[PDB]
DNA sequence: CTGTCTCACTGTCG
DNA sequence: TCGACAGTGAGACA
């Protein structure tokens, strides 16, 4: 397996196709069968005083005994299922990084998306990386420097763009999530679903 | 109280 | 139709 080292000012990420086509195909099928996504309040978000559905399905899974913050609430992730443990194990076996939690985001097509954000690190093990594993449709992913955002950016730091392919792993290492925002922009020409798993190491 | 940060839509311009 | 870009606030903090 070949790794791409993604580097810029305050950006340190690595990218590889971690699962080959056949394995990634099987995993995608099993995720589509088995993952249980949020419904009701957890699938709603208020933005600028207006309520909308979250523009992607979400779920969490993790180790027994864990809790996390999401919406309004302190919540417990669902118990691991084997397909998720298969993925986690291969990530940990290759990288030596260990994870106790995963956020799953399912993008039905190019109209599902996630706006520019930094992962909330408050309840994460200090300095821990986040492993982003993708199955299904390739989707464009964008890194934008925190001081290069908006109408009149303080700095004109180059955006870093890359497609996240079927079976790929993007490792995002400290201090990427301090200095850079990332997003999965709307791509209306993408008609097929994508399931993304972001593994994290949360505080007990 | 006191700031700062966040989430995603809709409308306009091309 | 697509998309780039700007503009929109209430809630959770430190
Ligand atoms: O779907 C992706 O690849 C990004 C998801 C993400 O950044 C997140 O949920 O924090
Ligand atoms: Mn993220």
């Amino acid at each position: 397996m070949s790794w791409r080292h993604i580097r810029a000012e305050g950006l340190d990420s690595s990218y590889t196709v971690l699962f080959g086509k056949a394995e990634a195909d099987e995993i995608f099928q099993e995720l589509e069968k088995e993952v249980e996504y949020f419904t009701g309040a957890l699938a709603r978000v208020q933005v600028f005083g207006k309520w909308h559905s979250v523009p992607r399905k979400q779920a969490t899974y993790g180790d027994a005994g864990l809790t996390y913050t999401f919406s309004g609430l302190t919540l417990s992730p669902k118990p691991w299922i084997p397909v998720l443990e298969r993925i986690r194990d291969h990530v940990s076996g290759v990288t030596g990084q260990t994870f106790n939690f995963v956020l799953i985001n399912r993008y039905k097509d190019g109209s599902d998306h996630i706006c520019e954000h930094r992962d909330d690190e408050r309840e994460l093990a200090p300095g821990s990386p986040i492993a982003s594993v993708s199955f299904g449709a390739s989707r464009d992913f964008v890194f934008r420097h925190k001081d290069s955002r908006g109408k009149s950016p303080s700095r004109r730091v180059a955006v870093v763009r890359l497609p996240l392919a079927h079976g790929s792993l993007l490792m995002m290492n400290h201090p990427t999530n301090t200095h850079w925002y990332h997003s999965l922009p709307v791509r209306k020409k993408v008609l097929a679903p994508r399931v993304n798993l972001t593994f994290r190491k949360i505080l007990l």
